[PDB]
């Protein structure tokens, strides 16, 4: 029958006892799985997820000096690419950052004040996430506009390496869009096409998330830039994305939805959106051949998903 979606904002609490509890970190390839100081670090911000609630401020965490040398190298690095690289609406959005949530090479920004950062431009809010939410569940936040966030950082010994999201992929290659308001509305659309679809076509919007999200291209006029996490936190895909090296195709959901792709290296080939409002638009006609009993609608007034 029907599969169960929150109809309310607060009902996302109840994803906390849904998600892998063997996380990456217990991995004997992940970085760090032979430091156990990084291991109880992770079990301390998966602690801090698993008792957060919707409403509450995103507890602050004083980072130490490892860490913000991870995130310094890491921002560094990246921040020469996004002026030729980027699309608009990142480069856009990024002064800001830097001048109102300290996006800044010393500081790793807390992710209450990027919170109340991204709530007065589009009304998108994070909450913290302990470790892997199903598709359904990750995407159904983003009918809200609620995006589940990490707060760890990615092991020292590997700073330019993640095999897994991690704060700076969150920060650095999330954030920025969802900052802006047509970015906001396409990404809300894809949560609302979830909400109570079959697992078939959850994993087909999940499909389309990757390619759009995490590795997404614009067209812009006659250039093409990345707007993909994936893309913007990733130096050496970043530089890879624009070469003559990929195959780009133009998004075309019925074909993205179903294409595969390789989590281990870099894509062999991108989708190019024509513009955040045309792959918004696309997303609501695909959304109308998903076969769900009912029709689905956002009211921002009273934070509920009202059910025709
Ligand atoms: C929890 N769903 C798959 C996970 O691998 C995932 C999902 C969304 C993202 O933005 C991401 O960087 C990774
Ligand atoms: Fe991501």
């Amino acid at each position: 029958t029907v599969p169960w979606f929150p109809r309310t904002i607060q009902e996302l609490d109840r994803f906390a006892n849904q998600i892998l509890s063997y996380g990456a970190e217990l991995d004997a390839d992940h970085p760090g799985f032979k430091d156990p100081v990084y291991r109880a670090r992770r079990k301390q911000f998966a602690d801090i997820a698993y008792n957060y609630r919707h409403g509450q401020p995103i507890p602050r965490v004083e980072y130490m000096e490892e860490e913000k040398k991870t995130w310094g190298t890491v921002f560094k690095t990246l921040k020469s690419l996004y002026k030729t690289h980027a699309c608009y609406e990142y480069n856009h959005i990024f002064p800001l950052l830097e001048k109102y949530c300290g996006f800044h090479e010393d500081n790793i920004p807390q992710l209450e004040d990027v919170s109340q950062f991204l709530q007065t431009c589009t009304g998108f809010r994070l909450r913290p996430v302990a470790g892997l939410l199903s598709s359904r569940d990750f995407l159904g936040g983003l009918a809200f506009r609620v995006f589940h966030c990490t707060q760890y950082i990615r092991h020292g010994s590997k700073p330019m390496y993640t095999p897994e999201p991690d704060i700076c992929h969150e920060l650095l290659g999330h954030v920025p869009l969802f900052s802006d308001r047509s970015f906001a509305q396409f990404s809300q659309e894809i949560g609302l096409a979830s909400l109570g679809a079959p697992d078939e076509y959850i994993e087909k919007l999940a499909t389309i998330y990757w390619f759009t999200v995490e590795f997404g291209l614009c067209k812009q006029g006659d250039s093409i830039k990345a707007y993909g996490a994936g893309l913007l936190s990733s130096f050496g895909e970043l530089q890879y994305c624009l070469s003559e090296k990929p195959k780009l195709l133009p998004l075309e959901l019925e074909k993205t939805a179903i294409q595969n792709y390789t989590v281990t290296e870099f894509q062999p080939l991108y989708y190019v959106a024509e513009s955040f409002n045309d792959a918004k638009e696309k997303v609501r006609n695909f959304a109308a051949t998903i076969p769900r009993p009912f029709s689905v609608r956002y009211d921002p007034y009273t934070q509920r998903i009202e059910v025709l």
